């Protein structure tokens, strides 16, 4: 094994080297390149990765600085986050319409929310501020044309009605909107965010994407079947994101129903995704060559989001932290690949390095996931998410409401 994680100082050093190796994939700060994106998209044969994964990377580094105190990459991350905001400061840049799902926009909004929660340095005064960007994403996702009567509500996966997949009302789109609403409620103390989060969670429960008996979290269903054709694939990020949002709602509301939802979602996650203490991407990891570029990132979110749950729902700490520890130990045990002696693969539970080429990418998602898992071992030393009591960001009461906003020509 190359990386050591047995003391705070060892973890910090390992995380620093992991942050270096992940950054080698990113070219957006170099002359002639586009800030905020990993190489791609694959539809243009420019690389393996889609736009939303750039937003996931940005948030990973906002958390990296929060967890380690190392600000080395903060300027690069601010540049990337600001470049992708779009003309209406809502994470809907039109050049990316083909990638404009509610999930894709949501991941960028969640990185902005994280920047506000983590007191990440503010953009210049003339540029959109982190809380305002999160508010803009949430507001566009709450807009009435995104909430029709099919399946008695819920967001569709896609934003443009002509995009393939507009007929799929899926967990991830709704989970992003739910999580943002819960987090905006806690930060701002505005109850309209919370009422929307409650409504969307109740919809996810009613439609049966949350199993009423087992608290498994399924993938979605299609409007032409009234959402009854449930795709029962269980992706780790879906259950983990609902757990994260539920923990914010428990912290904000102190309503026992939210504590019960945290506990039930957590029981399900530990049962389904942790195998002898190691996170496992059940729909695809059982054999090599099946996980997509997107899926290689999910286990990193699981680690980072579950670590935050222990801060805002502290009664969960002893159920979560020991399991994140065994999972991160498995992550580092397999970061031994050539040519560096420390290259990271995906198949942590297996105990062996597998070249990312088996899954047809250069390996950025695997690197991101290990960075997330190792950094998050420092959660016990980190501050909890800030609210507006101590945060430094600024909001915008008209976030998402510009006259040139896309909702005005839907
Ligand atoms: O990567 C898994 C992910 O794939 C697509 O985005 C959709 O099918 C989602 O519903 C699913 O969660
Ligand atoms: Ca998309
Ligand atoms: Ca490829």
């Amino acid at each position: 094994q190359y990386y050591k994680i047995d003391t705070k100082e060892e973890i910090l050093e390992s995380a620093r080297t992991l942050a270096y190796d992940m950054m080698l994939f990113y070219k957006g700060n170099q002359s002639g390149e586009i800030p905020g994106i990993l190489p791609g998209p694959p539809t243009e044969h420019k690389g393996d990765y889609y736009w939303w994964e750039g937003g996931a990377m940005m948030g990973t580094y906002v958390d990296y600085w929060h967890l380690t105190g190392d600000p080395s990459y903060n300027h690069v991350i601010m540049e990337g986050m600001l470049h992708q905001v779009g003309p209406n400061a809502d994470y809907q840049p039109p050049n990316h319409t083909a990638s404009l799902g509610n999930d894709d926009q949501g991941f960028w909004g969640m990185s902005a929310m994280l920047a506000a929660e983590n007191k990440f340095p503010n953009p210049p005064d003339d540029k959109p501020q982190w809380l305002a960007l999160a508010q803009a994403v949430w507001t566009t996702q709450a807009s009435p044309e995104r909430h029709d009567g099919t399946c008695n509500g819920g967001l569709r996966w896609q934003i443009p009605p002509t995009n393939a997949g507009y007929n799929y009302k899926n967990t991830i789109a709704n989970a992003c909107f739910f999580d943002l609403g819960a987090r905006l409620a806690r930060y701002t103390k505005n109850n309209t965010y919370a009422e929307w989060a409650e409504k969307i969670f109740d919809w996810l429960y009613a439609v049966g994407y949350i199993d009423h008996e087992t608290w498994a979290v399924y993938d979605g269903g299609h409007v032409e079947h009234n959402c009854t054709d449930i795709n029962r694939a269980q992706f780790s990020y879906n259950a983990a994101l609902l757990l994260h949002g539920a923990a914010f709602m428990w912290n904000y509301t102190e309503d026992q129903k939210w504590k019960d939802r945290v506990d039930n979602l957590l029981t399900g996650i530990l049962r389904d995704f942790f195998k002898d203490g190691v996170v496992f991407e059940i729909p695809c990891e059982g054999r090599q060559g099946a996980c997509t570029a997107d899926m290689l990132t999910f286990k990193g979110y699981v680690h980072r989001w579950m670590a935050v749950v222990t801060q805002i729902a502290p009664h969960t700490k002893d159920r979560i932290l020991p399991v994140l520890r065994t999972s991160a130990e498995a992550a580092v045990k397999q970061c031994v690949g050539p040519p560096t002696g420390r290259r990271c693969g995906f198949y942590w539970k297996s105990g062996k390095f597998v070249d990312p080429s088996v899954d047809h990418t250069s390996g950025a998602g695997e690197a991101m996931s290990v960075l997330a898992a190792v950094s998050s071992l420092l959660i016990e030393y980190a501050e909890p998410p800030a609210t507006n009591e101590t945060g430094i960001s600024r909001g915008d009461p008209n976030a998402g409401m510009r006259s040139r906003g896309a909702a005005q020509h839907f």
